[PDB]
């Protein structure tokens, strides 16, 4: 559909792949770097100053500063699971709550069926149907970043005119422990 047709043309395909660096230790990052998965106990990694040490979260390798962007995740059928983008200079030790405010736009899914957005307060989705594929896009200029069902091309959110001053990274988070990994669809 159009969606397919079109997304390349209105948005440069970014190649995402995971920053190992910056993943909680209890995240694990795949061999390709497209795929994150969590485990039971943490890893014995080092605390360096990139590292999420509070938030299950992982970033993509480059940011934006610029330009129209996207790129598409394979959620599949995980019943948990948050995505989108966060600020250069978000706080990554210890806890602050993952907001636009904090420099985190971001959506997802909880206990299985309630998608929502990552806002004071958080605001419920009604989906007409459960996505499986996401595609994320981000225009810097105009300040939107909006979430697509990436199979249907149907809206699921945008956070509208967001005046960016920080570059801004992919940001994935993962809380529960499940069959299914969070992957980055290829370029
Ligand atoms: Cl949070
Ligand atoms: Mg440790």
């Amino acid at each position: 559909g159009a969606y397919n047709e079109w997304k390349k043309a209105l948005f440069k395909p970014a190649d995402v792949i995971l920053d190992p660096k910056t993943a909680d230790p209890i995240l694990l990052v795949s061999e390709d770097q497209r795929s994150v998965e969590r485990a039971k106990e943490p890893q014995d990694l080092p605390d360096n100053p990139e590292r999420f040490n509070w938030h299950y979260c992982v970033l993509g390798c480059e940011s934006f500063i610029s330009g129209r962007h996207y790129w598409e995740v394979e959620v599949g059928d995980r019943k948990e699971w948050h995505i989108g983008v966060c600020s250069k200079n978000v706080q990554r030790k210890g806890w602050v709550k993952m907001t636009p405010e904090n420099g985190f736009w971001t959506m997802g899914l909880t206990d299985g069926n309630k998608y929502r957005t990552l806002t004071e307060p958080r605001t419920n989705l009604k989906l007409p149907k459960p996505p499986k594929k996401v595609g994320v896009f981000l225009d810097y200029e105009t300040g939107d970043i909006s979430f697509y069902n990436a199979v249907d091309g149907s809206h699921i959110h945008t956070f509208l005119d967001v005046s960016f001053s920080e570059a801004l990274y992919p940001v994935f988070r993962i809380l529960t422990l499940e069959p299914t990994a969070l992957t980055i669809c290829p370029a």
